[PDB]
């Protein structure tokens, strides 16, 4: 009984502008045609325009069925699928809420390979970015098994405001970077963005309350680069908050391969309540690398906006658990936690970074495995396991309660814990050398021994 996208015109050619069929489809499924669930044939169906998911419609695509990007308008965005309504810029208007949407199979052509030149997308010359999905104030979305290809320096997700969202047992394959492209621009490209709702991080409506997004799930997903554009930036995260946005919350990032990503597997500021569990992050070298950024690379990157006036709510509760990490790349730094300058008036606390497996072999690495800058209280690094490099685990300025038990060392080159606590104007120990135990009593620090080393 589902509605198939053929039964209004949809031609599947990819030569047809099929978007008009498919809105139909979609537009009859949420009166509650065929229980509000549409199928999309084996084909290729291109889209000239923005196609907008209902509340209670379940799309089901074949696995050889793909949708392709085919919207190129000037100062105007070149998503696929939006869950409220966007006609140009300058005619926003406030998306209400909706709910119970399902996205299923298939592939996703965001279209943004580049031109021979490497300056615009060859296939849709007037967008700036192209993505898949604008989910905005929605609940209970459902997006799974979808294999998104060829991000135009943008997100292929982007989910603010809303609530009960799941991308499971996806495929996100490429980004394309163009020439012109500034580092700012480009670190700000998440895959797969989770922020609040606001018209500067959500420009299609004109929610602007600062709604946060909650019980947000990503898990069981594969990120790396396509046979036409290399690796992503940043897999999943954010880059901005402010007083009058709610922070994210229940994030859960689950069992995913972050396959040799640029800047960072997870990076983000202004979450509460994370959990980075059972991930594998890969990193190769320079030289098997399509994407390489110079300044270097934190594959799990939790900062703290850079702000000086306002005491922002900064990353708390973050949990980064049973994680591996296998890094060749010397620049790259496994685990980084901060509140980034002694001028944020905000704070970082409850942060736990438990049994995760660092196996870094690169040359002559340039910074630690893993780094905790400014943690006011309730810091948790224990049982983690480190294989190579040169300083295992630096964590400096960090204040209130801190526990460092039992981690492991092996075949490292420079100091395995580093306890650093520094003063207006230089730096020194709070107390060091091989593996030893941190723990806080009546709010004083000792080091405590332990006697697990290295005897390869
Ligand atoms: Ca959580
Ligand atoms: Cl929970
Ligand atoms: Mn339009
Ligand atoms: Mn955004
Ligand atoms: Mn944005
Ligand atoms: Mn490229």
């Amino acid at each position: 009984t589902a509605l198939s996208v053929k039964d209004y015109g949809a031609v599947g050619d990819g030569i047809h502008d099929d978007r008009q069929a498919i809105q139909d489809a979609i537009d009859a499924a949420a009166q509650g045609l065929g229980g509000g669930n549409v199928y999309f044939p084996e084909g290729t169906y291109l889209v000239k325009e923005i196609v907008f998911l209902k509340s209670h419609t379940h799309l089901e695509l074949n696995e050889k069925a793909t949708i392709l990007n085919g919207i190129n308008i000037k100062n105007h965005p070149s998503i696929v699928f939006m869950t409220g309504l966007f006609t140009d810029d300058g005619a926003q208007v406030e998306w209400g809420p909706t709910e119970d949407i399902s996205y299923s199979g298939g592939t996703i052509d965001m279209n943004g390979a580049l031109n021979e030149e490497g300056t615009k997308a060859k296939n849709l010359p007037l967008i700036n970015s192209s993505g898949a999905f604008a989910i905005g104030n929605s609940n209970n979305v459902t997006i799974k098994n979808v294999t998104f290809k060829d991000s135009y320096q943008g997100h292929a997700i982007q989910i603010a405001g809303s609530k009960n969202v799941l991308v499971d047992n996806s495929r996100f394959l490429g980004q394309a970077l163009p020439k012109t492209m500034k580092d700012g621009q480009i670190i700000s490209k998440e895959s797969i963005q989770i922020e609040p709702l606001t018209r500067k991080g959500f420009p299609y409506a004109l929610n602007d309350d600062g709604k946060k997004s909650e019980n947000v799930t990503i898990q069981n997903s594969y990120f790396g680069k396509s046979d036409k554009s290399g690796e992503l930036v940043t897999a999943i995260g954010t880059h901005y908050q402010t007083l009058s946005t709610q922070n994210p919350s229940n994030i859960k990032i689950l069992n995913n391969h972050f396959d040799n990503m640029m800047y960072a597997g997870v990076r983000f500021t202004g979450f509460t309540d994370v959990l980075i569990k059972g991930n594998r992050f890969d990193k190769k070298v320079k030289g098997e690398s399509v994407h390489y950024r110079e300044s270097g690379a934190a594959l799990v990157n939790a900062y703290s906006y850079k702000n000086t006036k306002d005491l922002l709510d900064l990353n708390k509760q973050v949990v980064i658990a049973e994680n591996i990490f296998n890094i060749a790349d010397p620049k790259t730094k496994a685990i980084r936690v901060a509140k980034d300058s002694a001028e944020y008036l905000g704070k970082v606390s409850d942060i736990t970074v438990t049994k995760n497996v660092i196996n870094n072999n690169s040359k002559e690495t340039e910074q630690p495995n893993i780094e905790l800058l400014r943690v006011s209280d309730n810091l948790v690094v224990s049982e983690n396991s480190i294989f190579g490099g040169k300083e295992g685990i630096v964590i400096e300025d960090s204040k209130g309660k801190i526990t460092v038990l039992n981690n492991q060392f092996y075949n490292l080159s420079g100091k395995y814990i580093s306890f650093i606590k520094s003063n207006a104007n230089g730096k020194e120990p709070v107390i060091s050398d091989g593996n030893f135990n941190i723990v806080t009593e009546n709010g004083l620090y000792k080091i405590v021994t332990n006697n697990l080393s290295d005897k390869n």
